[PDB]
């Protein structure tokens, strides 16, 4: 086991996308993903008047079982395989690390969320590091946390919490359209507040980026398009936006808690090259009362221990460099666990058992089809 | 344990839309005709001198119904053979022995089905497509068409009274009767039973986006004299507009008429309006270019929903661009099926097996005469 002191200090572009459909199946064709799997922002000021009910339709929420909603490296590799075959001249993508934005967000946000655990699996294959959350650990963590909530909250509060979760998806539904306005039917526009809401559908952008000298492929869910998707398909990232919801702010204490969320939102968007985020603010009856659009670049200054985004990024840089330094890049006989333990506040890198390596390399992280592809090159 | 889709099939989103592009001006390059005896006429002088009608216009549109000379519908399917016969003659005699300079060769009616699709989601489409001599040839499928009309007819017997079934046949006759009573066989100065054998077919060069296309289409009459397209006119009939429901019925027809005329560069359309007793009560002249605004300004309604001609055209542009992108132009070893399935609302492109390819290339679509000609160039 190796240990990285917490005191350690060191232009994104989308290259492909994929989606999960309403039935939980994955969609890989680039054209169809762009044509019918990403929505467009539409929320006129006239409707931010307190009439929009973000808990309406809760009972028919189509919710994916959490066991099928963990970060999945397999679909990422399936999409990557297609990209390499069809758009990278049959060559492997030129990065050092392949992972999900949400996992990197956990690393970036760590210095100011020392109460949150982190557990990541890392393994070297074909000269690249593949990083994902651990299925077993994650599933158990989610189960434990929900069971704890059910047990420690009144029935009313627990149901209220579930409705808050729902309201985020509901906000996305009532603040977006499936196509540009000019290509929508009147029914598609006028009847969005009644449309069934689901969390099966996801649009996943995969970007090439990096930090310091590290090159990274990062996959992340994107909520919508702010204006349009460039016809020539260039610099599409700058056209995306995130959509969040939170409670109205009625006191100083609530504002400080909002800054903590803002930090996490900055981390998510910054890593992904997303330049805009809209927050919807709702009351305890779930009515939409205010909306605010933030530029990602200004969030650090809207935030006023003491959160420092620069320090966070220097820490993140140090973690990434450390992994690249400490994990033998061409040794495929081992797998590693990167862990942050909140009870001792230690950030650790350890070698997993051979059988854990076997599990990861033969299904959980790497797929047979991806390995066969990379072998064939 | 069954694939979600065939590995030999690709899907186009119904939401796909091309950017609006410059209007293309169609131009006639040759014509051919089918005579009263059902024989084809290819000589340009003879076709123009003997096979063209001229507009000239109580009147009972079901009169003479008893003698309607109706060609057997299985002898009236769109025929690539006659088109290729006419095209060969054109290439030999007027194009300096070179192939016509287009990407796609097909019939107007088939393209109309694609253009009108967004507002006709219950109507199936099935087209055969194949690459030959650097060009795509597109026709309906003979067997599918045969089965489909019979299927629909059985469905009618099964759902209609003998009288209403009879009423539907008289409605069909009334259109041909209107043409007969509203035209002369020659210009007035030379004029000293109803049938659907006689057809005058204009073949035009046109385009959409970057695609160049040859389209063959029946033309009803000349409005003044033989830029020949600008001298043609379409003739249609429909029931008088005595209720909102009839306005609904008319709008669907008027949109299809716009699509047909727009694609062919026909600039004028006359509708005859008839009552229950099939008396002609009103006649209205339209310019094709004014139809989209008439439809837009109609409060009554029916991308599904309100018909929008611009949206239709953007869909059509997307379809044509997609076909040209997805079907290898220089591979003559394969044939394709383009299909819209109303039950699933999916638009797909599927590679046919070798024996279907052979059937199309060796008689049904390509003729031996046409292939020998193109080879000799």
């Amino acid at each position: 086991m190796k240990t990285l002191s917490l005191q350690s200090r060191a232009q994104p572009k989308e290259i492909f996308a994929f989606a999960r459909d309403i039935d939980g199946e994955f969609v890989y064709d680039q054209k169809i993903v762009k044509d019918e799997n990403v929505s467009y922002y539409y929320l006129p000021d006239s409707k931010i008047d307190g009439s929009i009910d973000l808990q309406a339709g809760y009972a028919k929420f189509k919710k994916i079982p959490e066991e099928k909603n963990m970060s999945d490296m397999k679909c990422l590799l399936t999409a990557l395989t297609k990209y390499e075959q069809e758009h990278n001249n049959g060559e492997k993508v030129n990065v050092d690390i392949i992972t999900y934005r949400g996992l990197m967000t956990k690393l970036l946000a760590l210095p100011y969320n020392l109460n949150d655990p982190v557990d990541l699996n890392v393994l070297a294959y074909d000269g690249q590091l593949f990083i994902n959350s651990d299925e077993e650990i994650e599933l158990a963590r989610r189960k434990e946390e929900d069971e704890h909530k059910q047990q420690s909250m009144t029935p009313e509060k627990y149901d209220h919490m579930k409705r808050c979760e729902f309201s985020g998806y509901k906000f996305e539904a009532i603040a977006t359209l499936p196509k540009p306005w000019a290509d929508c039917s009147r029914q598609q526009i006028d009847k969005r507040g009644k449309k069934m809401v689901n969390n099966y559908e996801q649009y996943i952008s995969v970007i090439k980026t990096g930090i310091g000298e590290a090159k990274m492929l990062l996959a992340g869910e994107v909520d919508c398009v702010w204006d349009y998707i460039p016809e020539d398909g260039k610099d599409v990232l700058s056209h995306y936006m995130e959509l969040k919801t939170t409670r109205i702010l009625e006191s100083n204490g609530q504002v400080v808690n909002f800054e903590k969320k803002l930090f996490k939102t900055w981390a998510q968007c910054f890593l992904m090259g997303i330049r805009k985020v809209v927050y919807g603010f709702r009351d305890d009856s779930f009515f939409l009362r205010d909306v605010e659009l933030y530029k990602t670049e200004e969030i650090p200054l809207l935030i006023k221990g003491k959160i420092n985004c620069t320090t966070a990024l220097k820490w993140y840089g140090a973690v990434i460099e450390w992994l690249l330094q400490e994990i033998p890049r061409d040794d495929t006989s081992k797998a590693y666990r990167v862990s942050f333990d909140p009870s001792t506040r230690t950030f650790t890198l350890r070698e997993l058992m051979g059988n854990e390596n076997s599990r990861l390399r033969n299904g959980e992280m790497l797929t047979s089809e991806f390995k066969q592809w990379r072998e064939s090159i």
